[PDB]
DNA sequence: CCGACATCGCATCAGC
DNA sequence: GCTGATGCGA
DNA sequence: GTCGG
């Protein structure tokens, strides 16, 4: 349904969600508000009262009261107030820097560091991740057109095969769902020699090669199985491209398709597919699918050699990635 | 009344 | 030195 | 904040 229908309400709830996570440090209120915003966004009617909204799962007494005030006044007294509040609004904003969470944002503001300009004057007080997040603040909030994603995929697949032709690399996330644009790039990686019981260099080799051809420009974090970094397409006369976020995960061969499924998403799709994993005694994480015991204890991971099989367990017929927005 | 609310890899801190 | 706890992003 | 044991 159109955003115009209840966009005022869902915007209100989303904003309330952010202040709970970032300022109050209340992650479960954050999720509570997001759940309510999500169920209202789908509601195919213009809400006329808080009582009407309360019928929806996730909308309770308090949010009903808030909707009634919003409907009556076009605003929320509490939200207007915290908006004007220099301390809280500065804390909330600083968390938009990748690496600065609710705790670090609080500490910065506590000592008078409230803006991007303040952060730029105080590099000594930032860790490696936070410096990169600051350096590319604007770029990291930009979206990536599918055309650039395809160009980015071309490079990753080419360099990965160049290192070792037995590698298998899959770009997942919103890209795999065929989305017209993405927020970042999620790469899943595997190799015939790495399974449930087996170098740390398997991931390193790839990262290093992508650095060699000057695709990967910065590193946020890098372990034996998980890389988080920054990349950039080569210049065109044309201006240069924005720097983008890219993750690369090395996953055991015998867990690849659970991984591919999990990190393809969507969030809301996985949340739904997991809920019905329960439906008839299955549990699914990013590694395995397991049967639940007679009293709810998961047993042995089952064999999986395709996304298909994971569907052949909870008894749901295959959904193409393009249909997994929900 | 009151506990659950998703989970995991990596960087960094708290402390022995 | 080290192990364990916490912050963080996805 | 919501839900339910
Ligand atoms: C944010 C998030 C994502 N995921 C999973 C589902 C996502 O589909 C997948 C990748 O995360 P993402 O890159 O933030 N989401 P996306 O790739 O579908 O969409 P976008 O274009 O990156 O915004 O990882 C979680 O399991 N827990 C999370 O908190
Ligand atoms: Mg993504
Ligand atoms: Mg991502
Ligand atoms: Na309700
Ligand atoms: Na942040």
């Amino acid at each position: 349904p159109q955003e115009t229908l209840n966009g005022g309400i869902t915007d209100m709830l989303t904003e309330l969600a952010n202040f709970e996570k970032n300022v109050s440090q209340a992650i479960h209120k954050y999720n509570a508000y997001r759940k309510a915003a999500s169920v209202i966004a789908k509601y195919p009617h213009k809400i006329k009262s808080g009582a009407e909204a309360k019928k929806l799962p996730g909308v309770g007494t308090k949010i009903a009261e808030k909707i009634d005030e919003f409907l009556a006044t076009g605003k929320l007294r509490k939200l207007e107030k915290i908006r004007q509040d220099d301390t809280s609004s500065s804390i909330n904003f600083l968390t938009r820097v990748s690496g600065i969470g609710p705790s670090a944002a609080r500490k910065f503001v506590d000592e008078g560091i409230k803006t991007l300009e303040d952060l730029r004057k105080n590099e000594d007080k930032l860790n490696h991740h936070q410096r990169i997040g600051l350096k590319y603040f604007g770029d990291f909030e930009k979206r990536i057109p599918r055309e650039e994603m395809l160009q980015m995929q071309d490079i990753v697949l080419n360099e990965v095969k160049k290192v070792d032709s037995e590698y298998i690399a899959t770009v997942c996330g919103s890209f795999r769902r065929g989305a017209e644009s993405s927020g970042d790039m999620d790469v899943l990686l595997t190799h015939p020699s790495f399974t449930s019981e087996s170098q740390p260099k398997l991931l390193h080799q790839v990262v290093e090669q992508l650095q060699k051809v000057h695709f990967i420009t910065d590193t946020l974090s890098k372990g034996e199985t998980k890389f988080m970094g920054v990349c950039q397409l080569p210049s065109k006369d044309e201006k240069e491209y924005p720097h983008r976020r890219i993750d690369i995960r090395l996953i055991p061969k015998d867990q690849y398709y659970c991984g591919v499924l999990y990190f393809t998403g969507s969030d809301i799709f996985n949340k739904n597919m997991r809920a019905h994993a329960l439906e008839k005694g299955f549990t699914i994480n990013e590694y395995t699918i397991r049967p639940l015991g007679v009293t709810g204890v998961a047993g042995e991971p089952l064999p999986v050699d395709s996304e298909k099989d994971i569907f052949d367990y909870i008894q749901w017929k295959y959904r193409e990635p393009k249909d997994r927005s929900e």
